[PDB]
């Protein structure tokens, strides 16, 4: 019976459960910017895989130097002598066999046919196995 | 006279969709920049400069071993001093012929006489067949 004790000018019905807002905001560029991003996909490809992959890149030209440095380290020792002496000729395994054909180059020599009886034994005549 | 009214219909609705409006050049370039200056400042990054910057970081450790290698080879003659007599003869092109001409200056030398029997091959030619 008693409702609204004031005379209105136009029929209306303000909000009660929902607020339609009676004032258009100002910040509208913040939406069109974030909205364009959503659909527009920029993230792609694996950047982490390519990043670490660079390691091997510089690791190739780098080791190339360190690799040669090693040989240079023992270069001083190599030139030096400690074991494996090289003086006599008998030590040479090739010599013996080479001595055979050596009979031609020199041609002249002492005891060629007689000395030949030595190597001929190394040949060893086989029959079957 | 006049009879222009603003609100006549008792049922209005905000235009959901609008119509296109073409015309003269709008130029979105000058606006793209003016928009950034509006609130935010100019700003200027330089992450790319980090690529060359790191170059020095890795250039320190690398050159470290490189520098040490410089003295390493120098230690060669250092440790093994006293070297009046040469060695490489076939390597150095000059050496070979040099040993021949040196036969005079030296005058007296042991081992050069017999060895001289080899270089002579170059002096005289050999015609076979």
């Amino acid at each position: 019976m008693f409702r609204q004790c004031a005379k209105r000018y136009a029929s209306s019905l303000p909000p009660n459960a929902l607020k339609p807002a009676f004032g258009p905001p100002d910040k509208v560029a913040a939406q069109k910017f974030k909205e364009s991003l959503m659909a527009t996909e920029k993230h792609a490809k694996d950047t982490s895989n390519m990043w670490v992959k660079i390691s091997v890149w510089v690791a190739l030209p780098a080791i190339a130097l360190t690799a040669v440095n090693t040989y240079f380290v023992e270069k001083e020792h190599a030139e030096h002598r400690e074991h494996l002496k090289h003086v006599p000729d008998s030590e040479w395994p090739r010599d013996y066999e080479f001595m055979n054909i050596r009979s031609k180059p020199f041609f002249w020599g002492d005891g060629d046919k007689t000395l030949f009886w030595n190597p001929v034994v190394n040949r060893h005549i086989e029959h079957d196995d």
